[PDB]
Order: C-alpha cells, then structure tokens, then sequence
C-alpha cells in the first residue's frame, strides 16, 4: 500500500515528448554570430572564466553574474541571498544552447585537415594567378584567366564542403536524452538539460545531479547538496528557502522542486565548466588509418607527378610543361573533401540514430559501434516485452492457519526487485483469499542472510510487530522444495505435482522461484512459486537473425533460471530449438553449486543468475579473446567491467551514469534496435570504401595519363576541358553516400588493428583504374585518324575520361553488394547531367571536327560496362583452402564431442550438487 | 472380440482408386481462363478475401458466400443455420481445382528468369528491326528482313519453352494422396481433397482435419471441433445437426459422416487460406548455383564478344561489323531455355514419381531427394512383406490350472502394437486349448509399469472383474525367463528347451518376445514367446544392392531384437551374411543394459529397440557428420528429429502429419521403391550436366570463331546460314533429356556446398569445344582453294559447324555413362533431320561452287567421331594417389581392429548386463 501510492504519485511521463527537429532549423540559422555585445580578445575571455569562478564582484552593467558565488563560497546562507526568480524568453534558450549546449564542454579540433590541406591548396591557386599575371608578354592567351577560373571552381567546392557541417550542429539543439524532469504536460516530464530551458519546473531528488542552475521552490524537510565539484569542503550544504541548484550533487538528502534560472555558459556548474578548457591531444583509430592513407596519397601523388614532369624532356617539351603537369597531377590526385565528407556522414548518420528512439552522442563512437562484434543485452524490457514480471504464481489449495498466509505473501520474491504489476497480482491474490489487507506491501525486515551456495537460496529474517517468528526463502525450485514441510505434512502428491508444473512451465519459458518459510532456512514450508516468460517481438526476433548474418554475437543477461533462460534463448532465436547445456540457449548459471559455470557462462551467450565483482573478470577474460562489446549497465558491481569494455548502452528509462561510461542510449528499449544500429554502422563503412575506390581508382588513371602524353601521344591537357573533368569528377562524386541493404551479410570489421583502405580494395582501384587508364591509350590510340592533328583524339580523350570516371563512380555504390547500376538516385541524376555537359562540349563548338562521335562513342558504351562487371566479381568473393586445412577439421571431430560430453558430465553434476554431496 | 469388429467395420479400401491421368487432360485444356463472370483488378480481389473472412454480409447476386461465417463467428448454433445440402456437377470440380487445387496456397514465383532474360532478349530483336528500318538508303538488301526472320525463330522457341509447363499443371489435378475418405465403391474410400469433389461422402473422426467444407450428415453423440485456425477461442464447438466441417480441427471428439459442399477457393478454411498470400523471398540451393552460373555466362559472353568487336579494327572492318559481332556472339552465348528446360524436367520427373505408387509433392524437393545419402527405413511393411506379425508363437505342453491361460493370453504382447492377424492366431490358439472365449481380446488394464532398464521388460498390472491378481510381462527372452517360475516348477528341461528354440528361431530371423506373469514383475512364470521373420522381396533386395552402388546408406528401424535384426539385415543384403556385433547387420539396441548402444546404433544402419527424445539427438549427431537423410515418421517423440532432418517419407497408409514435415510419400509401401527414386533423381542431374556441357561447349566455339574472322580468315557471318545453325543448335538440343541406367553407379552429389557445373565439367566443355573451335580453323583453313573468294570455305564453315555441334550434343547423353552414340532416339532423329537441312543447304543453291563436298565432307566424319571418344574417356575417370596415402591405410590396420575388439568386449558385457552386475 502506502509504498506504491508514493511511487505512482512521484512518476510517469509516457512520451519523452514528440518535439520535432524544427526549433533547431530556426535556431541554427543565426548561431555562432550576431548579437552578444562584447567582442574582446579570446585571451580575456578565458581569463574572465578563471576570474569569475569564485572571485570578488566587479560591476559589468548587466543582469547575470550569480553563479560565481556558488564555487567561490558556500553559498548556503546566501543563495536565498542572491534570491531566486527567473525564467527564459524562448530567446535566451536559443542563445544559451549555442554557447552552453550540452552542459559539458566538448572539444572540437582539427588534426590538421583545415590547414595542411585546407588553405594550403588555396595558396597554390593564388600563386597560379601570380604566375599568370607575372608573364607580361607571354604568348599564352588567357591561361591566367582559365587557371583562375578553375581555382574558383575548386574553392566553390572548398567552401561548400566546409559549410554544411556547421549548420548541422545547430539542428542538434533541442533533443531529448536524460537528466532533467520538468513540468509541461499534465505531469512531470523528462527532457535534456540543453532543452531544459530556464522556466520549466525541475525536480531534484536523492542521488541526482543538478542538470542546471535551479532556484529551489520547496519540498522535503532538509535539502542537502555537495558543492565540492564547484567549491570546496565535501560537507553537504543545507539549502534554505528559495535555494539554488547549480549542478552540485544531491547527497541523497531530501527532494526538491525548482525552476531553472541559469541554463548555459552563464550556468553555475556551467560557468566553472563551459568556460575553462586548456586543450590536449587524442585521436580515434580509423582516423589514424585515414591520416595514414592521406600521407600515402600525399607522397605517392606528389611523386608520380614529378616523374611525369622530368621524364618528359624525352617527349620534347620544356621542363616547364612537365612542371605544370606534375603540379597539375597533384591537384587531381589530392583526394580532397575527406574531412568534409566523413564529417557530414558522421553528423547525418548520428541524426538518424537520434531520429530512431535510440539517442547516440559523440560521433567518435560510431566508428566503434560499427565494429561491434558482441552484444550483451538484458532480457526483461530490452529483449522481451515482458518486464521481469511473473504472472503465473501458483499455490496449492489452502489451510488458512495464520502464518500460512504470511509465508505465501512474503516469499513471493522473484529475481529483479523494483516493483511492477507482477506484485499487484499477489496483492489481489491475497484478497481473493480471506479479505484482510496489506500482507503484500509490508513487513518489518532488518536482517538478510545473503544467498549462500550450499542451500542455494536467499532468505530474510523478518519480525511482525506482535508475532511469533518468520523467515521467508527464495531460490531455485528443486533445492528449496527439497526442504519444505509446511502446515500439513509434505505429501507425496503435493510434491510430485509441484515439480511437474514447474517443469511444464520452464520447458517453454517460465522463470520458477521457490518460496518456503522457516526462521533460519533449515525448516521447510513451501508456499508456492512465481514463474514467467515473454513475447519477443517485431525487430528483436529478426534483429537477432541479422546479428548472426552480420557475425555479431548477442549475449543475454537475465534473472531467470538456466532452464527457462535456454527456453527464452530458443524462443527468440539466439539458441534455436536445440536444447543444449553446452552454452547456446542453456548457457550457464552464475551459481554456487554451479560455480564451474564460468566455463558455461562463456558459453557464447546465455548467462542466468550471476553476481558482482565477476563482471570485472568476465570482461577481462572476454577481451582476452578480442571480443568487443556493447553492454548494458546496472549496478556498482558491474562498473569495473563497464569501464573495461568499450561500448555502453543505457536504457532511456534508466540511469544517466551508465549513459556516461557508454557511447549511446536505448530509448526504444528494444533489442532489435541495436541490430539496426549495427546495420547502419556497417553501411557507413562500405559506402566510405566505395567512395574512396572511385576517387582514387579514377584519379590514378589521370595521374599517369598525364605522364603518357608527357612521353608520347600528341594532344595536350589544358585548363578548359581539363577543369571540366576536374569539376564533375573530383567534386560531389567522391562525396556521395548510401546505405547498403545486404551489408548486414558481412562480418564485423577489425578497427584499431585492421589497415585502412584494405589491400583488396587497393587492388579493386588499381584493377578498375588500370583498365580505363589503358583503355584510354587504345580508346583511339589505335582507332584511325587521317591528318595527325588532334581533332578526334581530343574530342574523345576528354569525352571518354568524363564518361569512364562516371563508370568508376558507379563501381563505388555499396562496397558490400556486388553488381548494381542506376542506384544512388542523386548520383545517377548527376551522371546524366554530367554526361550532358560532355555532349554539348563535343556537339557545338566542335561540331565540325567530330569523327569519333559515330563509332568511337558506341565503343564507349560497350566498354562503359566492363567496369560494372569487374566490380560485380570483386563484390561476390570466395576463399580457397588447400584440401588439407578442412581435413584437420575432420579431426576436430571428437575431443570436440569429447569436450562437450565432459562439460555435460560435470555440467550434469551441477544439476543436483547437494544430492551428490550427500551421496558422497 | 467387440474391439476388432468395430475396427473392421470402420475401415478397408484396397485400391486407392485406379483413376487415370485423363480427367486432367480434359480439365487442363480450359484452365486459368474462360468463364468466371468477374474480371476486377487484382487489387480488389485480395481486399475481397480479407473482407470476406469474417465480415458482415453484402449481396453479390450469386449462390455461395457461406464459409465466411465460419471464421467470423462461432458458427456453432448457425451452421444448421446456413443449412447443409450441396453437391458438385463434375463441372464445379474442374473449376474449383483450377482455383483451389491442393487446399493450401503455394506460391509460384520467378526469381527473374521471365523478365531479366525473358523479354529482355525480345527487345533486342525489336530494336534490331528498328535499326533495319532506320537505315533508309542502306546498301544492305533485306538484312532487316533476315534479322526479323531469325528473331521470330528465337521467339517461336521463346513461347514453346514457356507453354508446356502451364498445361502440365492442369494434368496434376485429380491425383490420390491423403486426407479425405469418401463413399464411392462398396466401401468408404480415401482420396485427395482436390479430387474430393463436392458430393462424395467423407468421414471425419477424432484428431482428423477437415479436408474441405463438409455439411455434416450425422454420427457419434457429440461432435467437437476447434475453429481457432479460422476464428477465435480454442473452445471446441458443438456442431449440432446438419453441421459443417470447414477445415477446423476435430478435437478427438466424436465421429461424423458428411458430404462435401465447398471444395475450392470458395472453401471455408480454403477461403481464409486460398485468398490471402502477401509474398516473401526464399530460394533453393541448386537454383543458387544455377543463377550463379547464369551470371558467369552473362558477363563471360557479353565480354568475350565485346573483344571480338573492338579487336577487329585490325581485321580492317568498321567497328559496326564488330559491333553486330559482339551482340551476335551475345545471342548465341546466352544459354537460354534453362528455366523452361529444368521446369519441364521437374514437372515431368515429378509425374513419373507420382505415376509409381510413390506420391511426391513440390518440385523443390526433388533436388534434395536426388542427393539422398542415407535412407532410414522401418522394417515391417516397408522393407519386409510381413507386417510386424509373429506367426510362430509357442508354448509348452499344458496345465490348464486357471491363471495358466491368463498369463499365456495376456503376455503375448509383441513389439509394435496396433492389431493384425498375428493376434488372431492367438485368439484361435486359445480356442484350440479349452473352448471358452475372449481371453485374447479383453482385460481391464489401468496401470503400466514403464519398461525399466535393469529387469529389461515391460509389464502391466491388470485386474479382472472378480479375480485374484495378475501382472503380464514382456521383453527380451534371456532376462525374462531368468526369473520365470510358473505353475509347475521351472524344470531344467523346460528351460534349456525354451532357449534353444528361441535361438534356432532368431539365427535366421525370428523376433523373440518373453512372456511370464507375476503382479509386480519380481515373480516368475514363463508362458511362451512369439517370434517373427519376413520375406524381403522383388525390388527391396535389388534396390538395396543399388543403394550401395549409389553410395546411399540405408538404415533399418525395427521393433525386433538385435539378434533377429542382424538376421533380417543379413537376409535382405544390408548386412551380408557376416554376423557382426560391430554395426553392420547386428548394430545396436536402444536398450538399457545396452545404453552404450548409442555407439552401436550409429553402427551405420541397424537399430533395434530404441526410445523417444533420442531421435532428436540421433539426427543432430548424424547431421554433425554431414549425413543427409530420408526418414520415416512415427510418433510425437520423433517429431524433433523429423524437423531437424531434411526429407520425410510417409507411408500412404500412414499419417498425413508426417507427409507434411517430409517431401514425399510411399504408396508402394516398399523399400525398393526409394532406391528407384534415388535412381531417377541421379538421372535428372547428370542429364542436366550433359545438356549444359553440349550447349556451353559448342556455343563457346562460335563465341571466338566469330572473333577469329574478326581478325582474319575472309568469309563472314550472316543472317541466313547463321540463323540456321542458331535454330538447329540453340533450340531443342540444349533441351533434350534421358535417364541414365548406370548412373546408380555414382556416389551422391553434394548440393548446398558443391559448385554447379563442376570444374571437371567446365574442363569437359572447354576440351570438346577447344577441339572443334580449332578444328574449324584447320578444317579447311589449310585445306586448299584456287581463287581466294570463299566458295569452299563458307560451304563448309557452316556445314561443319552444323555437323560438329551435332557431335557435341551427343557427348551430352548420360553424364554418368561413357561412350554411347545413336541414343536419345528423338535426339538422333533430330540429328538426321538437321543434317538434311545442311545437305540441301549445300546441294542446290550452292550446287555450282562445291569443292569441299568430296574430300572435305569425309574429313568431317573422320573427326566427327573424336568428340565421342573424348567424352568416353571423361566419363570413365580414375583417381591417382601418391603411394604414401594408401600406406597410412596400412597403419589404420589395428586400432581399427583394436577398436572393433574393444567395442565387442563391452558389446560383450551388454549381452548379459544383469549376470555381470550380480557377479560384481
């Protein structure tokens, strides 16, 4: 009774809040710049922060500056001093967000990108113009202009690439994560601190952290808070009237109602935070691989080009031409737009994540997530629709003799704890019985005998006010009932019957609990049992299937018995229908008379009934085999394992702490959701690969094509048509992105260790490239011309290049899928349009010199295809092993079986540890 | 007595019904189209189904629409409402069949075939004409016409290939499988639901499923049915008078007589079925291999051809000629007719299956069946002509003291159960004795002590009305009689004698049973024993031999003792005459004091006396060694193993459930039948291979032959003669099919894993091809001509091609057999006719330019042979191992022997578990 009523009152807020990606659009289109009437040197800004936090109080001629007193002095007595009252004006929120945002300061830095590549290229184009204007009397008519023209195009791209990511961040404001309950609807609601604009009513309780500077309104008796983080002395502060909740810690003392006054840089624990962040160095893995490649491209290009220059005096051209050939080759080569391209994908990709009841923060975590190999997920609420709620309690006939009801009511324990509707069933159940009351919600409990391995069961010695004595027991069915006595003697029937039912229940699920009652635990008095099961669902059942197809290993952690656990595992699809005892479905039991379960635990999934300080070792041990992991928080006992791991997945309706030591959040408290996530991540990588291959492969051909002519051929490379290819080939194309549907059909990629653009990929580019590169020389380099002066060679040398690259860019679609054309709609649209430029470029202007347009053009198409087919093969891959490797496998047979049998043997002893012991 | 009389009455229908493949011919020649006065959009049709099933009742102006009330509401009370009466008019059956057919909706889909190949080719021919008519002023006289002409021919083939399969399905109506008993003959008869046309009297009993909407006539007291499948609530329905049997489940409550009213799409559980089937994706293995190859041909051809085009500017021909060379090469290459060819074989092949008292459904199961490696078949009724009927019961002298007759009568158990004539023998036997009565059929049995391993025997405590007490025992001879006491003391003689006889019986078969009688089982009183044996037969004894020659492993599951089992095994041929104890013949005994038999079971065949929940593991374990399987249903306990397996073979006179979790049925309840099946399956594959080799091999030569000329030679390729070869070579030929007699001499093929057109086969085509390809260049490319203008080169270049390909197509006969000409009669007929075209094509028209006709023609014959010989060698294959591989084998000797001995040792203990125990 009086327990819950108090639980119900203080909670409930069904819809996080269906509040669109709008407010962001409006806000972001005025962010970074504009108002803020103070534009001092950045230097003074930092100093101001370190001078504000604490320090005495000078006049600023502005409303504000009360947050400083928070981390400079107690602020106990004076807090009521400062005084309270304040709300926003919708306006303040838009600005505060832009400067404070996510009440923790994050550093955004460039590992160089912007400078070493950024405007290092920009200068080249500038000196190009310089050279252009330097040549007074030069016989080159408008070359200076052309280069200037091209350089402009390159830039256009420059700015474009850099612009979208900025606006993207503005649109991230106003989301819904955790830490901050406010009053909006008809009930208190939860919302993000950043969104938690000043004004909305927040509610701080025990153990919670202040999402923002809040002016206390009232509540519980005493309100204690730890201001250490800000000031000093770990001594809790007694906030008196119209108090103030900066961001300190609520030392589980009292509860408070409040209004958010400060919510940004102007924040209390947002002032001692958001305005003081000296620097440091630290990079991500893949970023390392990327940087590494950038270099291997940096030198590779800048060298091959140099060659195309000095090895051309043989071609009979002044080193000058060769010079502007190497430099020219440099420009094309320079795979630019990488920072912008992966930042856009990161930002956008993270939006969709956020868009699907799965809130993910820090784009630096996507990398890892994409490489997830194992997913350890809790059952109730995540995997199963049924919280850990046993609806099938069951007790035999009756007796009604006093303590009879006591035992039945108390020892209806369970697994988890926290309440549900499961207990209510018990409440009403009692009612069914006599008519009395409470029994359910109640009792005076002081001592708890920790569940010891031998007897296999927990118990608690409780004493009613005026009563005899009672001790309620819970634990495994078998062992518990082995004791049992109960009012009337333990008849055979009663026994047999009890078992059978539990068995019946647990062979298709059901999570059996054994309840008796004695005083110490020795005594025997079986009351009943309360099993459970749970309809999996929509995307979990399929998501699991996807997991296997993706290689990803999913482990379930539940508070159900191994028997049932295996049943659930089998039900979902984890473990098919095959009853194990080896690991799959069955697994192990972090049990005492099952200890040896640490071998069963690591049964590659199923884990049922485990303890603390072992999480630690389990992660260590699992990692020792290079098993990555996506875990789900819980208690302090799992903290070490959490930190050890790499990915932390916290439930939206869970704890924030966990969401910190992690890299994402579950709103859609569904399991199927994660498999989807893994899917996207995998999509992100392939696409990146396909994107790189196209760029590099296609670009490499131009590298030596330039070289070729450098030595032979005849025609030339010149601003005009060259600049064209450059614009249509090195721009958007290398850009493009799309999700690959099959991609969930590829094992997880190794990060840290695994080398960037894979060797095979390197092969893919060289292959496709080497074709078109050569296919250029013989495109017409055989063909047939009548006068020798390039009036056919050029018209195609350019038309072909433009067309091929087109081709390559379509061998860049999904890196996982093999053999797909006309995809990427936007990409295709570009192809046609791009092709159009080419046609016009050849039609009128050159309408009188076309010869290659009749049977040279067709040849393009006939070969504009081989590129697609080449990829189709690459994409489909099959490994070959020399018939001796598989043979060894022929041997693995037995010892494998033997091992299994052995495991089973002992695993057999563990089914009845006590009997065995007794027998011995 | 009163037991059987009631069994006899309710059964018997000797001939499934000798009803020909006629009615099908007539029906199918009007199916899909015609009447049905409503041709709405397919959209409305689906919606109509989901709107019918349940939903309120609008007017349609037609007789019908009563089936909807079945799955929309109880329909208990109202069922008598709707009312009953209705029969067909022969007409209705023909139509209902066409729309309903096999009261389960099957999806027929094309994985592309029809479109990506179908009319993708059709367009090419159309644009060919377009190009033809586009060239106004072209100097090519009638080329447009020629191509149009050819394209027509290609089509003719197009339609032809697609037409036969459609009509084939019409001819499948009217067959005899299971589920549906009707009154036609002088007794109730069984027939297929689809054939079960409205009108015929059906009889539904307990546990049966309603084959069709039936208007109940009457029968048993209460008739309960579960309408869940349709409506809701698992609560059985009490069908009152003139009831209705839609398709619900008969909850083993009552028996009913009825008349089938609705039998099609208009069906009750045919309405909630046959009109609602949203889609999905799922393909077969080999289909995967096929599709895979299609691609490898798709690209291969479309590429080599492209080459034959652009590498021909060297030949001195405008890219145009080379263009229509690549495209031309494309057409020939494109191994078309694959969908039609394998669909025809599938359909037809499945007809013959159905034609031979072996009913097989779903052409997607043939693939697997063909690859059957192991066949686990039950003895009685399948392998042996003798049902499990022991005719040699035998008891000693007499006593006549009361309970003496009791024991003898009751404990005459057996193995199986269900009745036979075996029991009748016992009935009459008793008669022989005094003259009394029943004893046989009777007794009051309530309790059954499950046969426990120690004592090795089952027993049942029965109590007559007014009598002392009695407990009948059955089980292994040895152990049972070890107890025995009986009226008069257990004399030595009596004992010794008893044994000897059983031994005598069981060393040439005989399935001994031990019968006593006590109360608990301790007591001893031997009554007698009832062995058995069984004449194998015609095709079983030979079929078994075929199995071995085919590699297929056959396992027998019987209810006879190991001793006898091995005898039967030896008798049949499974296990020769060599008494084992290792596995072959003897095998194992799913016995208690034989437990270790799980190693003997997997003795590679023989299994005698096994239990439930082990089927599960046995299949799992067997599969763990890549052992495929064709199994035979039975009980619920074998269900898991059945689902695990891949092929289910159910007896025609058996259960339907099994026939579901399977892929075929045994009408001819013979074992020999399966071996025949395996034979056909194997025939189907080879033929396919031979068919592919011919097509591909022969086609590849034309691929580069085109290329050759592209570079050199002189003559040309042109519509006329080219179109001819195309018509006679790419049509029927690639088509043809035949059964290979030896083919039962080849081990089973690996499906899923094994690669399609085998590498060796790839070699076979390339070999044969490479010959004729080259043999063309030197056919006359050496020969001797006087003027240089092709008047000899052409006349033969075409005549040869036509002749060779002829040759190749005969290297396509049975892929298993090696060295066979003039086979395939139809094929040969074609050869001659085809050859004729060639002769005329050369004779008159070209009568004045022939030079090659004298000694060029003979040369054809001399080499028109080497192709046959080449195959003959390929077909005969011998493996070579380096003399060290066999040596290891020299070592296997011992350890093999040692292992056997060891097995035997323990296997020796198992012959007398109890003695041993006692001694210990």
């Amino acid at each position: 009774m009086a327990d819950h009523s108090a639980s119900g009152a203080p909670a409930l807020s069904t819809n996080i809040e269906s509040g669109k990606f709008d407010e962001k659009a409006a806000e972001a289109a005025a962010y970074q710049p504009k108002p803020k009437v103070e534009d001092d040197e950045d230097e003074d800004i930092d100093a101001l922060i370190e001078d504000l936090e604490s320090h005495d109080g000078h006049d600023a001629e502005e409303e504000e500056e009360e947050a400083t007193p928070g981390g400079g002095r107690v602020v106990p007595e004076d807090m009521l001093q400062t005084d309270t009252r304040v709300g926003l004006t919708s306006e303040e929120v838009v600005q505060r967000r832009r400067k404070y945002g996510l009440n923790q300061m994050k550093e955004e830095k460039e590992n160089h990108f912007l400078k070493f590549l950024g405007f290092f290229v920009g200068p080249i184009q500038f000196v190009m113009e310089g050279a252009a204007v330097l040549a007074a009397g030069l016989e080159d008519w408008v070359d200076f202009g052309v280069i200037c023209g091209l350089l402009l195009l390159n830039a256009v791209v420059g700015f474009v690439q850099e612009f979208q990511a900025g606006s993207i961040v503005d649109e991230l404001k106003k989301t819904l994560a955790l830490k901050a309950v406010v009053l909006r609807d008809g009930t208190l609601k939860e919302i993000e601190a950043p969104e938690v604009v000043p004004g909305d009513i927040l509610q701080v309780e025990e153990g919670t952290i202040i999402p923002a500077d809040g002016r206390i309104v009232t509540d519980d008796a005493f309100l204690q808070v730890d201001q250490s983080a800000l000031t000093g002395e770990s001594l809790a502060v007694d906030k008196h009237k119209g108090d103030q909740v900066f961001a300190s810690s609520a030392v589980k003392r009292g509860e408070a109602f409040v209004v958010i006054t400060a919510t940004g840089d102007n924040t209390f624990v947002g002032r001692a935070a958001a305005l003081v962040n000296a620097a440091s160095g630290g990079s991500g893995h893949f970023t390392e691989v990327l940087n590494g490649i950038g270099t291997i491209l940096l030198i590779l290009v800048i060298f091959t080009l140099l060659i195309v220059w000095v090895s051309s005096f043989y071609r009979s051209n002044p080193i000058v031409q060769i010079l502007e050939f190497t430099l020219a080759i440099t420009i094309i080569g320079v795979p630019v737009g990488l920072p912008a391209v992966v930042t856009t994908t990161m930002a956008v990709g993270a939006a969709y994540l956020a868009k699907k009841k799965a809130i993910v923060q820090k784009l630096s975590a996507i990398e890892s997530l994409a490489g997830v190999e194992i997913l350890c997920s809790d059952k109730t609420g995540t995997l199963t629709k049924n919280k850990l709620s046993l609806h099938d309690p069951y007790t035999v006939a009756g007796v009604d003799p006093e303590d009879l009801m006591l035992t039945a009511c108390l020892a209806a324990s369970r697994k988890k704890k926290g309440i549900d509707a499961i207990d209510k069933a018990f409440l009403k159940s009692l009612k069914y019985y006599p008519r009395a009351k409470s029994v359910l919600s109640k009792y005076k409990v002081l001592q708890f005998h920790p569940f010891d391995p031998v007897s296999k069961k927990v118990v608690a010695v409780v004493e009613s006010p005026q009563g005899e004595r009672i001790t309620c027991v819970k634990g495994a069915p078998l062992f518990v009932l082995k004791t049992v006595e109960e009012d009337h003697p333990i008849p055979e029937e009663v026994d047999q019957a009890y078992k059978n039912k539990v068995a019946e229940f647990a062979t298709r699920g059901f999570r059996s609990l054994g309840v008796a009652r004695k005083r110490g635990e020795g005594s025997w008095e079986i009351l009943g049992i309360m099993p459970c099961m749970d309809p999996p669902r929509h995307d979990t059942y399929k998501t699991v299937c996807e997991a296997k197809t993706l290689g990803l290993s999913i482990k379930m952690l539940t508070g159900d018995a191994v028997g049932i656990a295996r049943e659930t595992s089998r039900q979902l699809g984890l473990g098919t229908n095959i009853y194990n005892a080896e690991r799959l479905g069955l697994g192990g039991g972090g049990d005492m008379p099952g200890s040896e379960v640490y071998d069963f635990v690591e049964a590659a999934d199923g884990f049922a009934e485990v303890f603390p300080q072992h999480k630690y070792n389990v992660v260590e041990i699992l990692q020792q085999r290079g098993y990555l992991v996506a875990m789900t928080g819980d208690g302090v006992n799992d903290a070490p394992s959490l930190k050890k791991a790499d990915t932390g997945i916290a439930v939206e309706g869970s704890s924030d702490a966990a969401r910190s030591a992690a890299d994402i959040v579950f709103l859609a408290p569904g399991l199927g959701a994660i498999i989807d996530a893994l899917k996207t991540s995998r999509q992100i990588f392939h696409r990146m690969y396909a994107y790189v291959v196209y760029r590099i492969a296609l670009s490499i051909h131009l590298e030596i094509f330039l070289g070729l002519w450098i030595a032979i051929l005849n025609r030339s490379l010149n601003i005009e048509l060259v600049v064209f290819i450059a614009i249509f080939a090195d721009v958007a194309t290398l850009a493009i992105a799309y999700d690959n549907a099959p991609y969930s059909q590829t094992p997880v990629k190794w990060n840290l260790p695994k080398l960037w653009g894979m060797s095979v990929l390197l092969g893919v580019v060289l292959a496709v490239g080497t074709w078109i590169t050569v296919t250029t020389m013989y495109a017409q380099g055989e063909n047939g011309g009548i006068v020798q002066n390039f009036g056919n060679m050029d018209e195609v040398l350019f038309l072909q290049i433009s067309l091929t690259e087109n081709w390559l860019i379509f061998i860049t679609r999904a890196n996982g899928p093999f053999w797909s054309s006309i995809p990427s709609w936007q990409l295709s649209g570009a192809i046609f349009l791009v092709d159009i430029l080419a046609t016009c470029f050849t039609i009128w202007g050159w309408f009188e010199h076309s010869d290659t347009s009749i049977v040279a053009v067709v040849r393009i198409w006939i070969f504009s295809f081989g590129i697609f087919c080449i990829m189709g093969g690459v994409y489909y891959i099959l490994q070959d092993s020399v018939g001796f490797d598989n043979l060894m496998h022929g041997k693995s047979p037995k010892g494998n079986q033997k091992q299994r049998s052995l495991e089973d043997f002992v695993v057999s002893l563990q089914r009845v540890s006590t009997q065995h012991e007794k027998s011995q």
